[PDB]
RNA sequence: GGGCUUCAACGCCC
């Protein structure tokens, strides 16, 4: 099973678009910007101490990046920063599981532009340009996940996809905010439960509702 | 919904057990031994990388308690660590979402026995008493999750249930290791995917099987 | 330089 990449814009496949991702570095040295070790620092930049959750796009990856849907091959995922940086995640990044690892190597990341293992030219993570819908499949249904919106079941959607459609779903990785951070790029609007949904249930319900669509145990 | 306790022996629920749970306790006031803080000790002190994972239990946690079946009021939730120490979650506990607030909340559990709720003396995590059997539904299916095992569709699994069985599943909470820590319990043991999974990710496809059988959205 | 790891990079250890 190939990797899939942005080079490939036929293969149906479902991506994730981890949106509003909240991965900022600043200097001390670098941290990656969080909530809980920079309060008093966030303070001093005039920002919402709320808004620094790097912890929940690092769930997300860690959800997506284990998933079935990834180990069969029709799985991508992005990130989309809070701040307009645009990642492409290599399916077989083994993300660290640890959140203080992760943020090592995001700051890298940021400031180097990708990641490589020592061996490879292959980037395991890499910065690439906005915006994403230049890099998606061309044919792509493109829905934002939105508790205001219309509740679907992910199967029933799924299906009703042309056969050389794919889907991409941008979820917005964050706390608190509203669901327009992607109403350039998509089609539609769509909620996946009558409950309100973290980020990284949103991203498991999607994705095993496509497995159960495509038939990927 | 009304809360599901191990009380009511009755009522047809689904019921994740959290087994091999990492949760050990370090002194210097007292912290949750792990990776980020203590892996450059652990040897020093003797102890095992195995016994430095609490953030596998924490990350179920989440998944299990965000999912819309607990919301819905048909999940329960226990743990037991890998020394037999045996918790009941309540379906209504909010588990604090940054690793740091979950190690004060585990430690103050087992130095206390249990959790009361900011409102009255009711428990919301409980030490209790070895076999877990004693506290399942009287009528209730077990099975241990592995990817050593036949793999079934979960949907259908639960389909099979009689109106009045529930269904109890044993996820090992750990880095890696023989999925034999609940045979003296289970019924049968089942695999969920062809591809080997994440305790995380074991819950949440669980979970999601359980939701669409039940009609859960 | 060498190691460790549900964590090539990261974070650590020697
Ligand atoms: N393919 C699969 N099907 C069902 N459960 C799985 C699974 N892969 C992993 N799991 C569950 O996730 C847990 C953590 S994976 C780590 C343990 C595993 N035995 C290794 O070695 C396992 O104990 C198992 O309960
Ligand atoms: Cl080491
Ligand atoms: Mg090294």
């Amino acid at each position: 099973p190939p990797v899939l990449t942005s080079k490939d814009k036929i293969t149906k496949r479902m991506i994730v678009v981890l949106a509003m991702a909240s991965l900022e570095t600043h200097k001390i040295k670098y941290v990656l910007l969080n909530c809980d070790d920079h309060q008093g620092l966030l303070k001093k930049m005039g920002r919402d101490i709320s808004e620094a959750r790097p912890d929940i796009t690092h769930q997300c990856l860690l959800t997506l990046l284990d998933s079935p849907i990834n180990k069969a091959g029709k799985l991508q995922v992005y990130i989309q920063t809070s701040r307009g940086i645009l990642i492409e995640v290599n399916p077989t990044v083994r993300i660290p599981r640890t959140f203080k690892r992760f943020s090592g190597l995001m700051v890298q990341l940021l400031h180097k532009l990708s990641i490589r293992s020592v061996n490879s030219e292959e980037k395991l993570l890499k910065v690439i340009k906005n915006p994403i819908t230049d890099h998606l499949p061309t044919k792509c249904r493109k829905v934002t996940l939105s508790f205001d919106a219309p509740v679907i079941r992910v199967q029933d959607y799924i299906e009703k996809l042309d056969d050389d459609e794919s889907i991409c779903v941008f979820v917005g990785a964050m706390a608190r905010g509203k669901d327009n951070f992607a109403d350039e790029y998509v089609d539609e609007k769509v909620g996946l439960s009558n409950y309100p949904l973290s980020a990284s249930v949103a991203c498991s319900k999607f994705c095993h509702g496509a497995e159960d669509a495509w038939n990927i145990l």
